[PDB]
């Protein structure tokens, strides 16, 4: 309706790329609206080769109508030639790389506070009844340190089909079902990023094993600053079962709780040191940044 | 509220380009690095004329705070400030600058629905101010900045106090420095007959010195060719010498909003008919990629 921009070749130009993925690859560039001088930095994906254009754009307004401040909207979208998909630039990048870069500068009140927000989006595009089928640490982008939004819901199932067995609930991999419950799953193995400051998930074991191991009941072992409660959380995501996996409603609960006393569930060297922004600085930043937490007790 | 005042080092931005200029400092595109981070965020900085001492810049932060604390959508607030030895403002980047250049650029070419907003916009701005019983001192096309086509905002508030532009100022400015609301209005009548004109200079060919002369033979700037005599008749009002004969901007807010439901009843703009104005769709984007806060007829 108008909640999704029919770009012209001519409007915009893609710059440098800045990344690449199972469906495609994500440029810097640049609008330039017509009869403007001016030229606005946008991100701009190109979507890897199957479905007419009116079909793509059915499945386009629904990328753009979501509307929750952690996911990632589709403004949008030109099909001339490939598609090109229209976002919101993001300077600071993926949580995955953030996490590294800051692995020794990061306190339990941002790693709390990015589960609440992870499962407050993915519960968000549980209400609109979509599958997002690739949820990752590298799929959450950081808009500022204390934001961060879902990108690319979806993608899996506009393009069909690098497939990610390592982040996949057992029933995806065998069976290929994908549900909210699967994305559960998904969610699990991105909380185990975090809380590894960006670890590999079963590094050194080949993706064609991991249906095996599981099998037989092996999962991602306790990061250590990880308390067993916040390991149990994890666990109870990659229970066989779909059904008996935690519901995101629930997971944005506990979390929240956890968030409230972040030192009882977090152990992290230095951590009464790393705090979340000052009045001060928050101002600042959503005022350059973020116009668009929870704390301690 | 001292939390509405980021103070910056030198160390966290850089200048990157000039953008301009005028009687209180040079304004800087700028880089601002958070420490620790590896982004680089565009902002504007304004550089003020004269390097100061300890003490000046005591009074200096006590009007930062005022500044900073200006809370309007149509309104810029102080996000930082600087005390080097030479005064630095940090400010949002506004890519489109300010309204004066716009409409000389777009000259012929802007509707009836826009020019009519936009003198609704600033006068719900400096209400706001008038509200918090703060004076500008200094209103003019050249102080007010485009953030998109459909938004503006007044900017340069607090600058006068802190460090004369005669064409814009009240006769009782230019005679007995007396600012007021009031005068503040006078300027508003030639900030829209600014607009009104595509941004031609008022009292071309005459010299400043010589203004409150003329202005005491009851001499006033023309009627732009495009105005209709209901939309002069306000601007005549804004510069009575009686300065509790001129209008408030609570009703400059209601007669023009009433003027911007029928522009073309107000305002006659060969091509009006042909002329852009904004679709939701073009707006939402916009708004997505440049204007994300809260704020047209
Ligand atoms: C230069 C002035 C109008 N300015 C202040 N002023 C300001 C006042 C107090 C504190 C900080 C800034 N804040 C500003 C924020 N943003 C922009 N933006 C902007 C300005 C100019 C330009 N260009 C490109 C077109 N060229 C024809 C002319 C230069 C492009 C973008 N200007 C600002
Ligand atoms: N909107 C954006 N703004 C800034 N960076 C972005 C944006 N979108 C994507 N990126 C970057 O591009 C990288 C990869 O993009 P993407 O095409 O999503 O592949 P992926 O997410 O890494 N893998 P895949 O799970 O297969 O999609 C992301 O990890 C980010 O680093
Ligand atoms: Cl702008
Ligand atoms: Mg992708
Ligand atoms: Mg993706
Ligand atoms: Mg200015």
């Amino acid at each position: 309706q108008a909640l999704l921009r029919i770009l012209k070749e001519t409007e915009f130009k893609k710059i440098k790329v800045l990344g690449s993925g199972a469906f495609g690859t994500v440029y810097k560039g640049l609008w330039i609206p017509e009869g403007e001088k001016v030229k606005i930095p946008v991100a701009i994906k190109e979507l890897r080769e199957p479905k007419a254009n009116k079909e793509i754009l059915d499945e386009a307004y629904v990328m753009a109508s979501v509307d929750n401040p952690h996911v990632c909207r589709l403004l949008g979208i030109c099909l001339t030639s490939t598609v090109q998909l229209i976002m919101q630039l993001m300077p600071f990048g993926c949580l995955l790389d953030y996490v590294r870069e800051h692995k020794d500068n990061i306190g339990s009140q941002y790693l709390l506070n990015w589960c609440v927000q992870i499962a407050k989006g993915m519960n968000y595009l549980e209400d609109r009844r979509l599958v997002h089928r690739d949820l990752a640490a590298r799929n959450v982008l950081v808009k500022t340190p204390q934001h961060v939004k879902i990108t690319d819901f979806g993608l899996a199932k506009l393009l069909g089909a690098k497939v990610p067995i390592k982040w996949m609930a057992l029933e995806s991999i065998l069976h290929r079902i994908y549900t909210h419950q699967s994305d559960v799953w998904s969610y699990g193995v991105t909380v185990w990023e975090l809380m590894t400051f960006g670890s590999k998930p079963y590094d050194g074991i080949p993706a064609s094993e991991i249906s095996s191991i599981l099998e037989k009941g092996e999962r991602l072992p306790q990061p250590p600053i990880c308390t067993i409660d916040v390991y149990m959380i994890m666990r109870k995501c990659w229970m066989i079962d779909a059904d008996s996996r935690p519901k995101f409603r629930e997971l944005i609960i506990e979390f929240s709780k956890m968030a409230r006393d972040p030192q009882r569930y977090l152990v992290i060297q230095g951590d009464e040191r790393m705090h979340l922004p000052s009045p001060t600085d928050s101002n600042f930043y959503r005022a350059l940044m973020d116009e668009e937490v929870v704390d301690a007790d």
